[PDB]
């Protein structure tokens, strides 16, 4: 039951040494606690496979050569963490770097989350430390940091469960790029919890890249923060491609004139998946101009969820905010619930949103088919065509072509 | 303590229908702002209030005085009560109406929400009305509905209840007119229900013009058979707190639906205008326009779901919900709610919100046209698409009057 999944983690929680910031999220997570089907926020994401299981929290040693076998091919400055632990001895060094990096426990620092709830609850409580990143002033790393998360699931029913935190603080005039990496050690199931918060202060420019590309058993709960100052720019891309089960959460503040945010995402369920993809993003100030760009491609019985919220504050004038969801369902059986939303309080800004739901129409095939293109390949064109927009917001190619082959699996003929 | 005198409002007999909808309501109780539906639509204006029922008397020449001019079969209603001698004659007139209380043949509701129980809960009747198969009335059917307040603190509450069948090859065009008798505050609930058969064509027009002091809660059904057609156009124009419901179901192949509304909030006004859709059978195309011009502290509120049944091919569905505010503490929340379970359709939903760009003002200002003469022309031109489907010209410039007043310099 519901109750029994809040008490295993409230037993994992006190199994360790808390920071008094882990123990008021554990005291906010037990007065949220967990949601059914009739929260306004999770009629179409299912808990029970999460909620009906026995939950372990082990934390495993992989070698070189194991993270190797499940590494990107990219020229980074890579930090591995696994089972829930930062791993120094299959970590590249980041004295020199442009990365300011310190693994620890203290949280003093931290800023308030934009948008309570209860996984990042979850989430914050259960973190084992925080990977405190800075760039400093003015600073442009040669290389993007890469954090690459390897999760694994323990043999029989129970449920293995790590939870990530990180913190990014861009300073003024900083650049910088940063990747995140999950993927699975095994095909045993896991429960992925991760949050990684990020300041972007004035005219600091930051590129943000998720690729959550775990098994098709886990469980993957994450929720980010973006927090911007004027005159800043922030492009967000997460590549939801892994989990039986993922839900994600991006929540943004603009709380400076004159900045520049993009947010998008691309989720692609198969088999009988649920891939959730959410953003939340309050215009607190003017003069910002923000695009969002979610896409989604259902199969079988699988389904996809999108929920995008856009606040724009009194007085937050100029304010030009767009919101762009398309969903292309692959099947009779497959499923999709959108809700892209708009509270506005100000009225000199344009604002607008639009969400599709359809499919490959014949129209469109028929033109790759009269040039003797078969209906395995002219679907994969297609769906390729229908990413592109997102895919080619990859500046380097060979991580381009990582993300296109994970792409690749999901697509009618593999 | 609204519950409790909505109950005693009750119990002061009641069909076992309407005792039904009133133990759900009372087992739903009222929605607080946490609620996913009532984010924004404020109940304290009348939640803290004292509730009673009089059903006053009226003279035709006060009816005549707020009637619209139209040639129409009309029955007016006044206090949540029919009143014949004010009415026209129904019988020969195409339209087959019965004034009863007897509810076995309603069917259920679509979406069950805690307004639609009050009213069936506390309507004194029910308007039966039919058109037989293959009919095509000569006249539309006008429904006018009288509501006053009284002198003092105390809310004078009325709740109608209609319900309309169109049978088989049957056309009409029926309209909903609310207006307040003075400028004494009032809560009127109302409920029409219509049954749209194979082949019938549903034409319904709501004109919501009450006081500005007034709470108007309503929530109609629109139940479509195969090969039908359904039109409805809401112009909500007066109450201080507005929350109007369209739920409808398309329960059969080839039928062609169009659903608009139009909401203009000003002062400290709230107009909350929500659609709740069902294509549960494919072969359906379903087009929706709603528009909101919001003044300064005004908040306009949209909410529009639209669900698609597993199988229900060839569905296409589109909804739209433009919003122009006018001032700058002007409020306007719009949520969409997309369940899509069928591949082989096409749907979709958008929505803008945006201000008159001062260029185009000072574009005409120069040209010779005054900022409020262009501020109207520019507004008229934005419910143009709205009004421009009312058939009656005469109709339509009543329509264009009420919006008028709403105008800068109005």
């Amino acid at each position: 039951n519901s109750s029994n999944a809040l008490q295993q983690w409230h037993h994992l929680f006190e199994a360790t040494k808390r920071s008094p910031q882990a123990q008021q999220h554990l005291q906010q997570l037990l007065r949220t606690g967990l949601p059914t089907r009739k929260h306004e926020n999770w009629k179409y994401t299912p808990l029970e496979g999460l909620i009906n299981s026995q939950f372990v929290s082990i934390a495993g040693e992989i070698s070189p050569q194991q993270r190797d076998a499940l590494a990107l091919t990219l020229d980074s400055v890579r930090l591995v963490f696994v089972d829930g632990r930062y791993v120094p001895a299959l970590s590249d060094a980041t004295e020199g770097s442009g990365y300011e990096v310190s693994i620890n426990d203290d949280r003093q620092g931290l800023p308030d989350a934009i948008q309570a709830e209860v996984f990042l609850h979850l989430t914050e409580s259960l973190a084992q430390s925080v990977t405190h990143i800075a760039v400093k002033r003015g600073q442009r790393p040669a290389k993007p940091l890469l954090l690459m998360h390897i999760t694994q699931g323990v043999a029989g029913e129970e449920v293995n469960t790590a939870h990530y935190r990180h913190h990014l603080d861009l300073a003024e005039g900083a650049e910088a790029t940063v990747i995140e990496h999950f993927v699975s050690l095994n095909d045993a199931r896991h429960f992925t919890g991760a949050r990684f918060t990020i300041n972007v202060a004035a005219n600091a420019h930051l590129q943000h890249i998720k690729l959550a590309f775990e098994n098709p058993l886990s469980h993957h709960f994450a929720h980010n923060d973006l927090l911007l100052a004027e005159d800043a720019t922030a492009f967000s891309h997460s590549f939801l491609l892994g989990g039986a089960v993922l839900r994600h959460n991006t929540s943004t503040q603009l709380n400076g004139e004159n900045s520049t945010l993009r947010i998008n995402s691309l989720a692609m369920p198969v088999k009988n998946e649920v891939c959730d993809t959410r953003t939340w993003l309050e215009h607190n100030k003017g003069f910002c101009n923000s695009r969002q760009l979610h896409k989604t491609i259902v199969s079988d019985k699988g389904r996809a969820v999108f929920n995008g919220l856009i606040n724009v504050a009194q007085h937050a004038i100029k304010t030009d905010g767009q919101m762009t969801n398309n969903n292309l369902l692959m099947g009779k059986l497959a499923e999709v619930d959108t809700k892209p939303q708009l509270e506005i309080y100000a009225d000199d800004v344009k604002c607008s949103h639009g969400a599709t739901v359809g499919r490959i129409d014949d129209e469109q095939i028929f033109y790759l088919r009269s040039r003797g293109i078969n209906q395995q390949d002219a679907q994969q064109m297609i769906i390729y065509a229908f990413a592109a927009e997102l895919t080619e917001a990859l500046r380097d190619e060979g991580l381009k072509q990582q993300v296109l082959a994970r792409i690749g699996q999901r697509l009618p003929g593999g």
